């Protein structure tokens, strides 16, 4: 029994907000779905503003875990009987599942549209039938751009208590998925506590634990070890697996002249094994067997980019695109077995090289959802790689990337702590939303408009309440003007009362009456 | 005599770096120029890495001020005699000045190319002949993307001591220009201390002090008051003036349906005056008289964007582009009198609307340098507008914007302090450099490559030394691994020794021998 400690409350993080749920009925089953959202309560006759909410159920004892909200859905489908358990299988049969309706409601889009996007491979709903605690969400270019937060220990740092805190904290600030990338002690146990306490999808990179199972000797990996690890993780409820099946033996020499070589953790492990034996990647060789596992649980496959560029110098090189071509082949093969797929992308990429990345992925991978690590647009600022990569992530998101893997201020430096997790999630929520606006995604600008209206009207508390991080905005304002009266003042300390342009506009318009 | 206190030393901010100067001779005059740069001293047989340096002369008593390095240049040109004193006038005569050669050396480009860019109006060298302390720099699309830091007091906050600290601090971290936007007490005096202690160009918005001269009553402004303010500021050495001469009477009603109205400080002041009298903007009316002042000192004109959008809702609206059209007219008129010009741009602009901004400016303003405030790509994150705008600034910089006005974490909330100044400069140096890479600017990637080589080779101290903010990178790494031995370890706490991909690549390549 770990010594779990609670994260700050929803109310402390989001003053004037309440957690709400929209109730809808899944017509085929009669199941009632409670789809979460938040409501920001405003002043001055403004209607309350409703926003997305990933924070999940609050104040739940981590020793007990979250309610198993999906239980009746899974039980009913098992009793009906089915050859495959994936959302893509159901979508292709013409079935709108509870998960699809839940996502449609959450996205304010039609359930049939969700079904269509899943059936055609252009969106995924990562939702292992063993992750009963999950509040379903959808990843795809036609939907809100989503953010992943990476957490997990290393052999050098952290603990079970701290990782559970970090999952709850990441989702509080807007993480849409998390991955447990633990490479230290207690891998299985850490992940069990996380899954039972995570309302968002949980991904892993199974080769990390496989390498642990063989005591860090990559040469002792093989398909059988890996297969056992896949089953173990699937049984716990992992919703998606990153698998570097595109790191082919013949692609490894393409990296010999790179400045930063192979920077992918899983990719480097596969490359070492391949070179040791001069054999083809065992995950590639056994792709069909991996698909058979995924079909029984609905584990989505996130096809890794083990040959992603780790420096600006290496961006968009032959190695990177050789792997992308193979990811497309693997994607099409997975779809033949109705397995949900997304593709992992770069990396360190300068801005002028970003469009080529999207163009090639959309074509070669038949519009499967893309999932990028940034990209970082420059190598010059370790300590600020949440900013160097927010630029790339926003750009590639605007071009169609569906899931943005965050990058924290600790990238290239060390394991992120709870503060770094928050900073990364905030930076990535900015990038994702900026991308939603650039895509003219329906109703995305309503958020900006509500905050800007509060800004123009000097409804300061409303402005703070509507923001991504209300207490930061409020505290920053109060550093110079802390008095209650200033929360209704028609200026702040930047310009002062006589130089505030919005107050001058106010008088300008008043005189125009 | 203010109680000036020193900023942290160059050595504390940039370990392993030295300040250096490249000596070149201005052939026409025989004047010897000492053009600053920094040198980062590296290990492992790497050559030292030379980078740009805006920090200026160090450890100089602010009561005494910087050396008047340009004195002999100005004195010689006065003795030769000239009708106009601007770099554009000299460039059009076919003269390569000390300023042009200094900039060429600093940019590693040909002096004739600098002259050509200035003569054609596509670059400016803001360099008032009364700012003798200035180390010349150039702003233009063909050059490194530059960053401006805004400082100054308000009626509500700050002091002379703190503003001088902030100028030295901003330039330490990479600010290429600063503006003294003081709207409180001691405007003249604050600016005098800043100019005498600033090695970078100093800009102002003269209407702010003009409004102060009439006790905050905009209706008591007029050309004469404004003219007196221009002369006062020019005499001190201000290198450029933001003047909102494109805020025309007939454009003001175009803002009536805006969500956030007129958010420009100077623009709102001009609009109030125009509406009060139903008269044309006096700065527009007296444009020719402003040009006559600028020609005697070489003050560059930064044509304001008083109708810039202050919310995503207002982006790229009729008001904004009406003003842009007028900025082009004003630009061409200024060039007829050989006055150097840049144009100010937005603002709050979603990413998909950024290209239109650049396309219109390049055409309508005949490729004059563009100077943007961001743009902010979303309104949702006050407290993090250095990040929301770094995205926009990088994008618009990649498309050709020459000067990026920073935005600090205090934007929309209060007056930035010294910490916020650093944060804004860092974010903007990232955006500017990312833009340099996207433009494939010569030798820009050498910086990224040097840091990435140090990263791959586990030369940790070199990696930190090469970064934008060495002590942040070092401290962050040391939070988990503080021991000296870890500075040569082939891993960090993110992956640990057995999962470090670069170490695995290392072994992979070693085995390949
Ligand atoms: N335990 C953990 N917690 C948080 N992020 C992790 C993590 N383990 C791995 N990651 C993420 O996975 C990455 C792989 S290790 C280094 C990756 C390299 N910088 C690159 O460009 O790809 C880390 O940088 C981090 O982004
Ligand atoms: N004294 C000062 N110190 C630092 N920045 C200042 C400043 N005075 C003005 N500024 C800058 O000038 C801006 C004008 S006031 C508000 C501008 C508004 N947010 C907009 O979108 O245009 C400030 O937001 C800040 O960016
Ligand atoms: O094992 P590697 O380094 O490839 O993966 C590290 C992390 O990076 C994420 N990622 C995303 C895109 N490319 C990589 C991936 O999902 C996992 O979270
Ligand atoms: O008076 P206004 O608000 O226009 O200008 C505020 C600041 O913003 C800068 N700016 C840059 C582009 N548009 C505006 C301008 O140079 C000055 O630093
Ligand atoms: S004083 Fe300036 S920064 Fe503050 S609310 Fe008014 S316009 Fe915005
Ligand atoms: S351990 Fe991981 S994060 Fe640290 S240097 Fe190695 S690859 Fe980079
Ligand atoms: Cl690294
Ligand atoms: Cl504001
Ligand atoms: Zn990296
Ligand atoms: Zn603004």
């Amino acid at each position: 029994s770990p010594d779990f400690q609670p994260i700050p409350s929803f109310e402390e993080c989001f003053p004037k907000s309440t957690k709400e749920h929209k109730e809808v009925v899944h017509e085929e089953s009669g199941h009632v779905l409670k789809v979460p959202f938040r409501r920001v309560h405003l002043s001055g006759g403004e209607p309350a503003f409703d926003n997305y909410d990933t924070s999940g159920p609050q104040n739940v004892n981590a020793h007990i875990g979250l309610a198993k909200l999906r239980k009746e859905w899974i039980d009913r489908r098992e009793k009906l009987g089915t050859p495959r358990y994936t959302q893509m299988y159901y979508a292709k049969q013409g079935i709108i599942t509870e998960e699809m309706l839940y996502c449609a409601t959450r996205e304010k889009l039609d359930p049939e549209f969700v079904r269509s996007e899943v059936a055609r491979g252009r969106a995924i709903i990562p939702s292992n039938k063993k992750h009963l605690e999950l509040e379903p969400m959808i990843v795809g270019r036609k939907f809100l751009v989503k953010v992943n937060a990476n957490i997990g220990n290393s052999a050098v740092a952290s603990s079970i208590e701290e990782e559970v805190y970090k999952v709850q904290w990441a989702t509080m600030w807007g993480a849409d998925t998390i991955m447990d990338l633990s490479t230290g002690r207690h891998i299985h146990e850490t992940r069990e506590w996380i899954l039972r306490n995570s309302a968002v999808p949980v991904g892993t990179v199974p080769i990390y634990q496989a390498l642990e199972k063989v005591d860090g000797i990559a040469e002792n990996l093989n398909w059988e070890v890996f297969r056992e690890t896949l089953i173990e993780q699937a049984e716990q409820g992992v919703d998606y697996f990153t698998i570097h099946a595109g790191v082919l033996l013949r692609y490894i020499p393409l990296t010999a002249k790179r400045l930063t070589g192979i920077v992918s953790r899983g990719g480097s492990i596969h490359a070492k094994w391949c070179l040791a034996y001069h054999k083809e990647n065992f995950a590639y060789e056994h792709w069909d067997d991996i698909l058979d596992i995924c079909n029984q649980y609905d584990v989505a496959l996130s096809i890794g980019d083990g040959l992603r560029p780790g420096s600006i110098y290496d961006a968009n090189d032959t190695a990177q695109f050789a792997e992308l071509l193979t990811q497309g082949e693997l994607t099409r093969r997975a779809w033949e077995k109705d397995v949900q797929v997304m593709n992992e992308g770069p990396g360190h990429v300068p801005m002028h090289k970003i469009p080529e990345n999207m163009q090639k992925q959309l074509e070669w991978c038949n519009e499967a959802p893309f999932y990028t690590l940034g990209p970082l647009t420059t190598d010059i600022a370790p300590g600020y790689d949440h900013i160097t990569s927010a630029i790339g992530a926003a750009n590639i998101g605007a071009l169609g990337t569906a899931l943005l893997c965050y990058v924290t201020p600790k990238e290239h430096l060390g394991l992120p702590n709870r503060d770094d997790v928050k900073a990364g999630v905030i930076a990535y929520k900015i990038a994702a939303h900026a991308a939603d606006l650039a895509k003219q995604h329906p109703h995305a600008q309503a958020w900006d408009d509500a905050l800007s209206k509060a800004r123009f009207e000097f409804r300061w508390m409303d402005q703070f309440a509507l923001s991504l991080d209300p207490m930061t905005a409020m505290s920053f304002h109060d550093e110079t003007l802390p008095a209650d009266g200033a929360k209704v003042a028609h200026f702040c300390s930047m310009c002062g009362p006589k130089f505030c342009s919005m107050k001058i506009t106010e008088d300008i318009r008043k005189y125009a009456e």
